[PDB]
């Protein structure tokens, strides 16, 4: 007798305890291969992410940790959880592999994407990224890397944010492009970062649901920084004021633009906008959207202001907007270092307790 079963997904062996049946693939993205399941035990179907050899290193390995600590300790209903974790390895010599139970949702808001949403599905949608990032907040953690495939959502119009982040701190042997399109500038440019970081993301994502593509496609972060300036203009001299000398330079070198408008940037035949209340929330859409979409992070709105706006507000809910903030033990857990062995022995702690 042993605990676990063994089958082929794609080119990937899954071995998981035998509760877990019919495994079907439903995406291998970043982090490992994903698959939907039926849990016999709770009697519905979940999703299983594989995480192979995640201490091989020092990226995969914080970022697993890092996952597994906060997957652990946020509770709250638009920040996927933890359902169950496993090793089929019996000890920490053996220990190769770590596979993550979460609830299962319907896709991610790449799909969505590709759909025109009434108002009250795409505000609803975007009330939600705003309570799970909330909430990260009030526990410290900013995100700086939401993008649509880290956001998963249910035909119910429910939505949960996947994962976690980056840390406060590198280089990796991967066939896999990072996306840097939803990337602030102030991360771009390298010049340090508040809460309303995160304001940008959202604001780069509701911009792409309503113009159906993608607002800054660049193939790296000068190409971005070009993309990002010929739509909304060249910042402020202000702004300019907060650049590095070096970066500076390079900043108040490049060709100016004074900018598009935002009607211009975003005409009312992309909003459902045949009546009156149409109209009324295509505007609202717009307001806000000029409001995240702001590259001087001093003149960008902020969470909970965004929380406050009108297009929003229909569903505001202290429950949802001020649940107790998670209590994290690590502590040292955006900026520890350790070498490769001492991660997998972190790691199966946390996997084994």
């Amino acid at each position: 007798d042993n605990q676990f079963y063994s089958v082929e997904v794609g080119d990937s062996t899954f071995t998981v305890l035998k509760r877990y049946q019919n495994l079907k693939p439903i995406g291998s993205g970043a982090q490992g291969i994903v698959c939907a399941a039926y849990d016999a035990v709770l009697d519905r179907n979940v999703a299983i992410k594989k995480l192979s050899r995640p201490f091989q290193n020092q990226t995969h390995a914080k970022r697993a940790y890092r996952e597994l600590v906060l997957m652990k300790c946020v509770n709250h209903k638009n920040i996927i959880s933890l359902l169950n974790v496993f090793t089929p390895q019996k000890t920490l010599e053996e220990f190769q592999d770590v596979y993550l139970v979460m609830e299962l949702m319907d896709a991610n808001l790449c799909q969505v994407i590709q759909m025109e949403l009434d108002h009250e599905r795409m505000s609803y949608l975007l009330y939600q990224m705003l309570c799970g990032i909330k909430h990260l907040h009030s526990a410290g953690i900013i995100h700086r890397d939401l993008k649509p495939s880290n956001i998963v959502v249910k035909s119910d119009c429910t939505l949960k944010i996947l994962d976690f982040g980056l840390a406060r701190t590198s280089f990796m042997m991967t066939p896999y492009v990072v996306t840097r399109y939803y990337r602030a500038p102030e991360v771009i440019l390298g010049m340090g970062y508040k809460e309303n970081v995160d304001i940008w993301s959202v604001g780069c994502i509701m911009g792409e649901m309503v113009r159906h593509k993608i607002l800054f496609p660049g193939r790296d972060y000068i190409d971005q920084w070009n993309k990002v300036i010929e739509q909304l203009g060249t910042p402020c001299p202000e702004f300019m004021k907060k650049l590095q000398p070096t970066v500076r330079n390079y900043v108040e070198n490049r060709p100016k633009y004074a900018g598009l408008t935002f009607p211009k940037l975003f005409p009312d035949s992309l909003f459902p906008a045949d009546s009156e209340h149409n109209k009324l929330k295509a505007s609202q859409a717009r307001d806000l959207l000029s409001k995240m979409l702001v590259i001087d992070p001093a003149k960008r709105i902020s969470v909970d202001d965004a929380l406050q706006h009108p297009y929003i507000n229909v569903w505001y809910d202290p429950a949802e907007v001020e649940a107790p903030p998670p209590q994290i033990y690590d502590k040292q857990l955006d900026e520890r270092e350790h070498t490769i062995e001492e991660w997998k022995e972190l790691i199966y702690k946390e996997v084994m307790n």
